[PDB]
């Protein structure tokens, strides 16, 4: 029984490993394998800061609000173990701003302390008249995927550089299952038009007086568009770019700007931070995540197909909930196939 | 009109700067001049993590509970602006943790979002069952005394290096005025039983994934002596060391340990982490501080010596409310002097 999942961002290595080590007991050549074209330095994954926190609006698909809630727990569970470090996992406090008040957030027990700001809080934000502030999680992507790298590798999990053109060259050279783990680049192997990159610029900058996340909020410049403030463990992230259809995967002058402007105007101390580096990645944009099977027609038999991608400005804040329900999914072709 | 003080700590620098920034205009001749036996990298000032934190309970003198509260509308009043970073101010939010309930601070309308540890956050916390959370500041002892000296000596107050035998040896050379700012080795100039030293040891340890302060009390133990770790800017102090009448400036191999102990207990990821430092103090304690005048009689003429001493450890929570109180009293003996 043959695996392949497709893609090494957090989708992928997420879903690979939860999927090992839910069936490797049961499954005698349970044989894992992962293909793609970017590895861990690479991916948009690597260029997300990590913090933990859904859309301020409630899911198309009410099953995401679980996965979410599933992924905090989990990733709180162990916010304590003496790796997270090494997963690059610990918690923060920090700010959301606002304009004007608006409704709590559906995860609002979900995080700690969740409450609202005082007017002490806000007189430090000129520009802001409203907000929340709680306690949260922030799990840095380029450490977690060099986390789940060695966790997949002493399983013997294999990675493979490699670009892949369909399906059936991979259901043609052995493979029972595929994850599909791909992406925003998800539609080259399947036309999806629902889906469409959120190109998202960010600074990685040296700041580190600041020990709490700062995020702002403007329906007129609207989601991830709007100044954040994000402390990484050696860095911290200052961004709030966001634009439909862009696939320009380079460092524009303009956006550095911005970045660089609203996010001084939020923290003026931010003026004697030294610039880091400057990354630019691709939100996998979607009116809900496809996270679903297709029996695809290939040769004789078809082969099954896992789909777990469109996962947004949100993916590392769901990833695990993802994984579980890939995993059931594949569980459930299982029995099917006869072989549990 | 020649003014000595005596302490290069927090207390005399700020002390010296607040007298300085009220009186230059309003007095023609004004010589003031800083007299220190050890300087701003050696001090005691320079071993405190720098965390605004008053005791738990109320100050024998209630008077204390407002140079506290002073102290902190002003340094939060300074905490957006291009300084800050030279000061080495910042905001930080944390747990107080505790074994059984205790009433509430009568600080907690002066932080941002004093609240009570919900039991989801107490779980992450075995060893403890009740707790705090807020939002403080931190004044780094280091920086901020490097940023009164170049404050100071951009407004023409001089320095010396020396150690001061009498009051009378600096009236004698031709003081008006003694502003005595000496902590813990002000008994060496006027006998006070009242003043101890309570000892203290700190590390410096290299873990910037940690953002929230956490501190522990055990009364069993005492105040500062149960585990307690502070992120500053650069590095973690990690200390619960509280010894009175000790007065060993030097590292110690036990409470070593016990920090390390009680540190990695309380937080485990904390042992992967890189010892970067070690360092002694000496909590200048006794029952209130002591902020008074006293005309010492020396020959034709007595001079006016400002004590402001016995801190302990709220020294840096409380300096600013001190400060404006020995202009206060300078003021007076100008106006009594008829130069006012
Ligand atoms: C600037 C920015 C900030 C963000 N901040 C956060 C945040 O703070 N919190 C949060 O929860 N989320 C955040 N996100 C969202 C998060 O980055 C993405 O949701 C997440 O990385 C998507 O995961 P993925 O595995 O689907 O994508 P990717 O990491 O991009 O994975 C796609 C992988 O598939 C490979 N691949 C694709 N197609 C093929 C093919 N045909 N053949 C071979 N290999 C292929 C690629 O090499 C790559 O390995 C942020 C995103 C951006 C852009
Ligand atoms: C381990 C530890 C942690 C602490 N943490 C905190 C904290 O987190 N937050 C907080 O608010 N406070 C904290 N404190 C308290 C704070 O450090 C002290 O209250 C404060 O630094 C005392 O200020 P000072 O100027 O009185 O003393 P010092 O900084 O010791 O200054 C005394 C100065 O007077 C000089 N001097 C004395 N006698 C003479 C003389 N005869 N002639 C010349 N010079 C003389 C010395 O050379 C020195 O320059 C901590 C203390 C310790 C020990
Ligand atoms: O794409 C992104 N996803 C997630 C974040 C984290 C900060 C944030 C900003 C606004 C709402 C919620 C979270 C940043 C991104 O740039
Ligand atoms: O001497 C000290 N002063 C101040 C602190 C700050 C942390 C703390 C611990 C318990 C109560 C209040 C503050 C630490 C010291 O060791």
């Amino acid at each position: 029984m043959r695996v392949v999942v497709i893609g090494a961002g957090v989708i992928g290595l997420s879903t690979a490993l939860c999927i090992h080590e839910r069936y490797h007991s049961v499954l005698q050549p349970l044989d894992i394998k992962v293909y793609a074209d970017r590895f861990t330095p690479l991916t948009t994954t690597d260029v997300a800061a990590g913090l933990w926190q859904p859309y301020l609006s409630d899911p198309n698909n009410p099953q995401e609000a679980d996965w979410s809630q599933q992924t905090f727990d989990y990733l709180l569970s162990h916010v304590h173990s003496p790796n997270a470090e090494n997963l690059g996992l610990f918690l923060i406090s920090g700010y959301n701003l606002f304009h004007e008040a608006i409704p709590d957030p559906s995860w609002k027990d979900t995080v700690l302390g969740f409450r609202k700001l005082t007017p002490r809080e806000l007189d430090m934000f000129p520009d802001y008249g409203y907000g929340w502030f709680h306690t949260s999680l922030i799990l840095e992507g380029k450490n977690y995927l060099q986390w789940l790298t060695e966790r997949l590798t002493e399983r013997g999990v294999k990675f493979f550089q490699r670009k892949v053109e369909s399906f059936e060259e991979v259901a043609r050279e052995g493979a029972d299952v595929i994850v599909n783990c791909t992406g925003v680049w998800a539609g080259a192997l399947q036309r999806d038009p629902l889906l469409q990159p959120g190109r998202g610029q960010i600074m990685k900058v040296d700041a580190p007086w600041m020990k709490h996340f700062i995020l702002t909020h403007d329906p007129e410049r609207g989601i991830y568009n709007s100044p954040y403030i994000i402390p990484g463990t050696q860095t911290v992230t200052l961004g709030g770019i966001f634009q439909l259809g862009n696939w320009s995967e380079l460092n524009n002058i303009q956006d550095h700007n911005t970045i660089w402007e609203g996010c001084c105007r939020l923290e003026p101390t931010l003026k004697n931070a030294r610039i880091i580096g400057e990354r630019t990645g691709f939100r996998p944009v979607r009116p809900q995540i496809r996270l679903e099977r297709e029996q695809l027609r290939t040769g004789p038999s078809n082969t099954e197909v896992i789909h777990n991608y469109g996962h947004g400005g949100y993916g590392l804040t769901i990833h695990w909930g993802c994984a579980l329900e890939a995993a059931k999914l594949f569980g459930r072709i299982l029995e099917e196939k006869k072989l549990s």
